[PDB]
């Protein structure tokens, strides 16, 4: 599921997580109230509907608790499963010390991660019958980058850039340096011929003086609606190539009206920044 | 503002932060769009309404990215200002290739921190004309927990504790596991008699079983506003000493229904798991 620097970045993760909680002293009320050799089955169960992300990160946290061979998956789920209240995504058998030092830390994950997945899913429902794609940004919590990235990717959206090196993105305080789109465009097409460009345009001006120019996206900046099918106009009756993307004003209640007037993607930083988490508890 | 470990805690926060959007080549925009020896003038600045907290921490991602002498501040605002729509949090002079960097990076972080104390703030306005003190969980985000904590108390809300060998809570799972809250709370007060300890109890039954026992709090789960006046009622006439805590179905709507039964404190985990950015932008 998790890929090379996803795992790795889930087991930092995972690890800051228990120093958190371990770093004050040991777990006084578990090593107090249960016997280490005490086992049981517990089963992570949704107390709300949604989609489901970061499973494996369960098991990473267990790996690192109570050791690869500390416990027993007896059944679960698979990550972008639909899910609705009460319905237990994964039961396992396991050293009962164990599962309630790595409860909290588990779960947090697990919420968050599904909170994104599951709001993800609902753009992905809005706009669809449409052609556009829903994106993320790079707002997204510092240490959590791959993980929240790859909880978007669950709930059926598609990343962006992962970095500032990865792509280009030429925004507004690189024009207000450059002096000009254009300018500003050509510049980085000189500099990374290879590199996929991307040009923010906050007016239909700007947006004119860039399509001819050719760059791979040009992302509308907090746009109307109508301004937005007028870009799309333009756009495919000049430069068919260049793709356009949504990306300031966008609300869940917008996402259909902006995703018909044509556009490829919608770019939502809510996805990342805003995250609900998907209520999850253990139960034993 | 902050202290030795949210100090730490920030700095590994920021650091994680920018290895994320360096890891995949430099700022290749920037650095073809803007000269070395530009400076220029930047505030940030909020879109929005709310409590500003986190301020400092986009000062250490400045001394990160430019050296504590690569920038002046010109003017900024206290940690925990009530703040509206276009007001200019901190005006700062600085490289402009520094600026362009770190902006991301900091703004994640002042506006995560922000939402949070925005939040903890209406909670805490909500209850006004109470005793009620708002306070966190440990529902947060794992490499986040210290500055989450410190957002909360900037919203004017009480830290609840850190970790797990910080305070003792005996919870459903240990109740469980010790087949009795009573039992359950005997076996700890046995093995940490030192430790302040909290019982969380889930019926106006388990409370009664309780309150002879006298705990340093109780947690009231998922109580009714009813059974939270009843439970008031009778820790008043039963054990005096002993401090409840409402924890579980609380929304800020019913916030001021249950601090007026008399509770002591509102255990809100949406502070910390459900936070919306407060939107800022780097303004040039
Ligand atoms: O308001 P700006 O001057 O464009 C600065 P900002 O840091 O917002 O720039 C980014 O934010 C938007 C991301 O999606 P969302 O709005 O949902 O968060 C988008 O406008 C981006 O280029
Ligand atoms: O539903 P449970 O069986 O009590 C498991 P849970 O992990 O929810 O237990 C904790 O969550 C609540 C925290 O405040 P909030 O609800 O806002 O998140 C509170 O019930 C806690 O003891
Ligand atoms: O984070 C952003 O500012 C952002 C917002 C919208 C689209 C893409 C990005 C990006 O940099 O990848
Ligand atoms: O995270 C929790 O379950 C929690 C929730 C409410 C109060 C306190 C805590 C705590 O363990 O400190
Ligand atoms: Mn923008
Ligand atoms: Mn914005
Ligand atoms: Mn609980
Ligand atoms: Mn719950």
């Amino acid at each position: 599921g998790l890929s090379d620097w996803e795992l790795a970045a889930a087991r930092a993760a995972i690890a800051r997580g228990l120093d958190e909680d371990l770093r004050y002293g040991p777990d006084v009320t578990t090593l107090a109230t249960v016997p280490a050799s005490a086992t049981t089955t517990a089963s992570l169960v949704t107390r709300e509907a949604g989609v489901v992300a970061g499973l494996d990160v369960a098991l990473l946290t267990l790996n690192e608790v109570l050791g690869t061979n500390g416990y027993r998956v007896l059944d679960r789920v698979e990550d972008g499963a639909r899910v609705p209240p009460g319905e237990a995504l994964m039961t396992l058998e396991a050293q009962t010390r164990g599962l309630l030092t790595a409860e909290r830390t588990m779960l947090n994950l697990v919420g968050h991660l599904s909170g994104i997945a599951t709001a993800t899913a609902a753009w992905v429902d809005a706009v669809r019958g449409t052609k556009a794609k829903i994106r993320d940004t790079r707002k997204t919590l510092p240490g959590l980058r791959a993980l929240q990235k790859y909880a978007v990717r669950t709930g059926g959206g598609v990343n962006h850039r992962l970095g500032l090196g990865d792509a280009a993105l030429i925004k507004d305080n690189h024009v207000a340096a450059a002096g000009s789109v254009v300018d500003a465009l050509r510049a980085v097409r000189n500099a990374a011929p290879d590199l996929p460009c991307e040009v923010e345009v906050d007016s239909l001006e700007q947006l004119d003086a860039v399509l001819p120019e050719k760059p791979e996206l040009i992302l509308l900046d907090n746009f109307a609606v109508w301004q937005t099918q007028t870009a799309v106009q333009r756009r495919d009756s000049r430069a068919p190539t260049v793709m356009l993307e949504s990306s300031g004003g966008l609300s869940l209640q917008t996402a259909a009206t902006y995703a018909e007037t044509g556009v490829d993607y919608l770019a939502v930083g809510a996805l990342t920044h805003s995250v609900r988490v998907l209520d999850i508890g253990l139960d034993m």
